[PDB]
């Protein structure tokens, strides 16, 4: 509907699959050649599923912080036949507020789904599902299972995974261009 959703909807048609573990459906976002993020809470195995393709994964790395504190991200490389277009000058360096972001998810519960989830705080410290967590960004929307690993964007950046809510607020992991040096 304006240029937020353009720039979410660019990242959606070109940089997603949709991944299958034993814990769900999830948005997965390709960042460059065959490495793609998905919420650690997805278990990631020996084999995944990508848009319904029986897939091995060659490396799979839960992040934490150097406290050895949880980021809720786990980086996949995938063995797939093809790269993703690199988005890596897409990514924050730094931990930053924003505002006017964009949710997107697509999966087969959910397609093709934009919600415009307004500001966004560098929330910092949560305690997700009785996991402490660092590096939390937090918008005031009512999020709903199915929207987990959904791509957070702004106008020209993509800032973090959606991770979890409480009801009335929605959480994301911070992306952050460190995390993706090759």
């Amino acid at each position: 509907m304006g240029p937020g959703f353009d720039f979410a909807q660019a990242i959606m048609k070109k940089n997603t699959v949709i991944a299958r573990t034993e814990k769900g459906e999830f948005t997965m976002l390709g960042v460059y050649d065959r490495v793609a993020v998905i919420p650690t809470h997805a278990s990631v195995g020996e084999i995944i599923y990508i848009n319904d393709v029986e897939t091995r994964v060659l490396d799979a790395c839960a992040l934490r912080d150097l406290t050895d504190t949880n980021l809720e991200i786990t980086i996949v490389k995938l063995d797939r036949n093809q790269k993703f277009r690199d988005i890596r000058h897409f990514l924050p360096r730094c931990e930053d507020d924003y505002n006017d972001a964009v949710l997107s998810v697509h999966t087969s519960k959910f397609p093709n789904m934009y919600i415009p989830v307004g500001q966004v705080t560098n929330y910092g410290f949560l305690n997700l599902g009785g996991t402490p967590t660092h590096r939390i960004l937090m918008y005031n929307f009512p999020t709903r299972a199915g929207q987990c690993g959904g791509v957070v964007t702004t106008t020209g950046k993509v800032i973090g995974i959606h991770v979890g809510g409480n009801g009335a607020q929605g959480f994301a992991a911070m992306l952050l261009h460190s995390y993706f040096t090759d």
